[PDB]
């Protein structure tokens, strides 16, 4: 069949097609933690642009990882995408440990798949993802923790202040 | 009598020159609103700024009318203007709940209005009314729930503080 | 009550209030006086340009005095406003008349709050008037007894030719 | 037949070919108007250069609608084009009688192509009218209805001074 | 419930969100078809370009449903997005009849909301799809059947040929 | 009568008219053009611009004509415009062959009001073609030449793809 086809395993190809599916669930799953934060019951500007950027990042991520799989001469295979967890999001708190957690499910999904490329002697695959995903992980689970840290110590006695404060002096808005 | 009169029904005219009214008293509202903030034993400029803002929208949306009745023949008629329907307004919470009222029944009144040119079938008093009203007001409400919201979470059991954050991190001022 | 009042009387406080409701009903009449001006069937560009401008003044000078009523730690307090003394306004010559009168009664509204303040003894009051009021109403007037003198001219035998051209060669169209 | 049309009556399609003759027509006759001011037994530049800058605008009235027959997959079809009802078009009253007439007849045809769209549940239709047309006339029969007002006001008893006048004072020209 | 909504029925409510469901869909779709024509055995990078484009477009059109969802005081909820129907997608006249098929199911859903709307009174909603959607989907439906003959015209008895110089000529490459 | 005609006869007066109906005919002719090959089932953007270009240019020598007309004063008289010859324009080839008709039409009845003229020693007319018309007319004529030799050798035994290439290669488009 493939004409550019090298070193790329069947295993792979499918991992790597599994990895977009993840990505676009998380893009997903950012799209609607972006959603519920411009609610006029909820009403927090600086998480909403959090999140819905880190959607595009998300979708940017599959995009590269679907450029690639046609570099290297595998198959593109979508599948269906599941909604995400839940429908409504909680506090600021509850939303960025949600995030924390998808993120370290994306971080393990992308070490796993650095696992299989070398078993499959794959440099190429182990240094794309060395390349354009590792660091980019772990810069953004750093950011996300430092947040955690700081959301909680404001949580205090007094939650809507400490709440609207983190929103209005961490993240960014107009 | 009209030269240029055409597909204009005299119950729509009356009914603009009545939202005419409505909308100068709406602008008479947020004046004394602006006015009241600007006290020193109120003294909340971004508060003040917000609603002496509203005062000017609503002015030119009740001018607005008025250029579009001459534009179709119709005939300007002003009533008395009532005051407002408070001297002193309360905290900024009370005021956003006043101003929200207000707002819906503008709101009410523009979708009534539709509801007649629709019936009378005059296109273009109702596109006028889609293009330059309909969605000002969607948005404008959508802004004060937000604003309530923010406000809401800001009282906690230090409602002082809360207030003035509001104002100093969310409301435009010097 | 007023931690900043200071040589501001009751009287005065209540006289500023008044002048207030005198310029919102002012400011009113001319807005209504702009857009009988603008009317198919009277269409004087300039004569509507000329009093929507005055309509913007009036609304300028109550603020101002809103402003300094705060600034001296007294109370605003708004009234209804009548509407304008007329629903259509005749010629160009009729509505200079008019506005005359109206200017006439303003002038003396701010003379006599002068009186008040001078027997009370209020200098920032007397000089508030004296600076931002008495002599804009002087040149004011001068303008509309200039402009009525022309007007007057031009009636002659050919009543429609003067009022044209006045409204060309003396008032600002586009 | 057609890949692209979609929701678009046929009784629409040929009211809006219908619709192309009666706006061709109109330009023809603005054509008309305008030759005939340029006479030099007429000559007056500022009323030609009005009809002859409408003539434009009914042309371009007309390549929209055709524009929007070939987006909805409609066929253009053209009839003959009849001749203006005038020669000679008397006055610039007479004229701007005329094209008064002339214009609150397309205004009707507009707003009975909106009941036709409307009827037909066409939604697209109904705003391509409301957004590129209904205004556009609103605001041509205003000026029309403002001009004719002061044409009439200069008649006096000196017919030719007033039309040489308005030409000069409110027509464009060099 | 919520302090905003006002006009917003639960039956538009709803039907928004499944609109989002299916704009999400729809870029989906257009993902596949663009990382199709980037295959090495596929190869038509202007192809590629055009549904990559349209993939952004539909997930510009969902967010402004959202947005819209918001401003109105609707609740966003989502569902599973399920995948492309094809996963190859044939010639580039297969794409575009396919895309063609789609856009038609795009608009009918448009139009099935703004029957709903008008049924439901709510002349924002009908204002919304006017202003952001009936257009946009008509002048893309235009461009697609536009390609389509071209595309058709230079199949011949030359298929490869004419599929090449369509890419080259008509679309959009570096 | 005229005030201003010198050397301008009847006949000559007379002609121009008819030229004028011929020249707006042929404008008209090309709007058709235009608009049939923007249809979404003929789709050649080049052709559509080529004569939707034609009628304008038609248009203008309308124009000119009329204007000559009056500064030598004769009086412009408007008849009837015929619709185009078809509804329909075939192909490329059809069209462009339609259009040398229609252009050594006009030609020759350039070439005769140069034979009337030249009869009627009427120096100012003969140049007025000769500067304005009769070498437009041979340029364009020679233009048409050109490109019916590049459409005829350019159908072979694919129809299609040589027609997509004239427009692409040889025609302005975007
Ligand atoms: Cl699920
Ligand atoms: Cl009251
Ligand atoms: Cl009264
Ligand atoms: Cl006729
Ligand atoms: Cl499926
Ligand atoms: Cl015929």
């Amino acid at each position: 069949s493939s004409q550019i086809r090298q070193n790329y395993s069947t295993e792979v190809e499918a991992a790597v097609n599994r990895l977009v599916n993840l990505y676009l669930r998380a893009s997903y799953t950012y799209l609607s933690l972006g959603f519920y934060f411009d609610r006029d019951d909820v009403a927090l500007e600086g998480v909403c642009h959090f999140f819905r950027e880190l959607a595009e990042e998300k979708r940017e991520g599959a995009e590269r990882l679907l450029k690639m799989q046609n570099q290297r001469g595998g198959r593109a295979l979508f599948q269906d995408l599941q909604k995400p967890s839940q429908d409504e999001w909680g506090t600021t708190l509850d939303a960025m440990k949600a995030a924390i957690v998808l993120e370290k499910s994306l971080n393990q999904a992308l070490l796993d798949l650095h696992v299989l490329g070398s078993a499959q002697a794959d440099p190429h695959l182990c240094d794309f993802l060395e390349s354009h995903f590792l660091d980019e992980e772990v810069k953004l689970i750093k950011k996300m923790g430092d947040h955690l840290t700081n959301i909680q110590r404001l949580v205090g006695s007094q939650a809507g202040l400490g709440e609207y404060l983190f929103e209005r002096l961490t993240l960014k808005h107009d």
